[PDB]
């Protein structure tokens, strides 16, 4: 899959984007990968920080479903008119598709100021589509269309002391982005990429809860986060737990919450002070697991535009949720992720592209004997 290869770009912080045409002539767009959401939504209108949008009135293929869709988040939103047109990936499979585009006409805090995207490519399932399941996801598009296997990967390459890339592969695996083995974890539903969680460690040590918090009310896979985010209760066991490990030096408080940014001389970041932080993983076999292990080249973030230093500064980016954990590009860019739709599961290698130093990489290690599993999984 060669050709795919390399085919993700983006900005630290700003997202992972592919290229994409819609319509015919075809019109080239810049589109944030999001394994996070379901929609295919795209910039139909001259907001200025947009480098371009789709112009539906330039598109024979164009077609209105004349409805429309009004999608709030917790803040910010983005309001749109729904319509189908042809679909293609340049650096992807050598397809077109007929695909359901949201054309966004209003929006409020989606898009971002300086980067390099005009709209999102929402890759999970159906169930979560705006305005609801009948809007056939893109990627249910792609593959009932085409012999396109039912499957992609993600390899998200992170940076550290702005220009990050990466590959989506489409319809299969490339085994050059990876290296070991693929240890695959159960979608547990098929609406976000929910999996379960069943342990947790901070340098080995064990946080020891009941391992519905780690999963309450979902945990999920989501290439259109960038964070670790996890469960409250889960955060403040997890922060007392690497604020001890790492206490050879102090911080404010406030680092920890994610409220001011820590810098240090550059090149003189104390990596082997901070923790490895492990996830097991439900695995394929009953009372059978795996862990994946991400370094704080991972969770401690650089931050490039701070006009008002001069040193190397970092944000903490393990954060508290309300939604349950996500697994963000905190995760992500340790790993490659097989989102195997085809046999309901999701795979991790280590990635050949993640940041890590002479001592310490990151890790996808099993089998481990992991008893009462399906306890960890939240129900209403
Ligand atoms: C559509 C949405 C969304 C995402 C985004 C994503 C980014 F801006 C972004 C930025 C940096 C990095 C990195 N590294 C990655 N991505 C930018 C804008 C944006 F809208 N997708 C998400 N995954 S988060 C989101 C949300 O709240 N939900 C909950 C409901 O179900 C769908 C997702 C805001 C939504």
């Amino acid at each position: 899959f060669v050709e795919m290869v390399d085919n993700l770009r983006g900005k630290s912080g700003q997202g992972y984007y592919v290229e994409m045409t819609v319509g015919s002539p075809p019109q080239t767009l810049n589109i944030l990968v999001d394994t996070g959401s379901s929609n295919f939504a795209v910039g139909a209108a001259p907001h200025p920080f947009l480098h371009r949008y789709y112009q539906r009135q330039l598109s024979s293929t164009y077609r209105d479903l004349r409805k429309g869709v009004y999608v709030p988040y917790t803040q910010g939103k983005w309001e749109g008119e729904l319509g189908t047109d042809l679909v293609s990936i340049p650096h992807g499979p050598n397809v077109t598709v007929r695909a359901n585009i949201a054309a966004i006409t209003e929006s409020d805090k989606f898009f971002i100021n300086g980067s390099n995207w005009e709209g999102i490519l929402g890759l999970a399932y159906a169930e979560i589509a705006r305005p609801d399941d009948s809007l056939e996801p893109f990627f249910d598009s792609l593959v009932k269309q085409t012999h396109v296997p039912n499957l992609f990967s993600l390899q998200l390459c992170g940076a550290g002391f702005a220009s990050v890339g990466g590959s989506m592969i489409i319809g299969g695996i490339d085994h050059s982005l990876y290296t070991g083995s693929l240890w695959y974890t159960p979608i547990r539903r098929e609406w976000y990429y929910e999996v379960i969680i069943v342990r947790v460690e901070i340098n080995g040590q064990d946080l020891k809860m009941d391992c519905k918090e780690y999963n309450y009310d979902k945990s999920i896979v989501d290439s259109g986060t960038t964070n670790l985010r996890l469960p409250k209760k889960v955060f403040e066991a997890a922060v007392k737990s690497i604020k001890a490990a790492s206490s050879t030096e102090k911080f404010p408080d406030g680092f920890w919450l994610g409220e001011q940014l820590v810098c240090w001389q550059a090149g003189t970041t104390p990596w082997n002070i901070f923790p490895v932080i492990s996830l097991y993983l439900m695995g394929e076999v009953t009372n059978q697991s795996f862990r994946i292990t991400i370094l704080p080249q991972q969770y401690l973030r650089p931050v490039e535009d701070v006009a008002t230093s001069q040193d190397d500064c970092y944000k903490f980016a393990i954060s508290q949720s309300s939604t349950g954990t996500v697994m963000g590009a905190v995760i992500m860019e340790g790993f490659y992720v097989v989102f195997d739709r085809a046999r309901k599961r999701i795979g991790f290698a280590v990635s050949a592209c993640h940041v890590h130093d002479e001592f310490r990489t990151a890790a996808v290690e099993g089998p481990f004997v992991t008893l009462d599993m399906e306890d960890c999984g939240y129900n209403i």
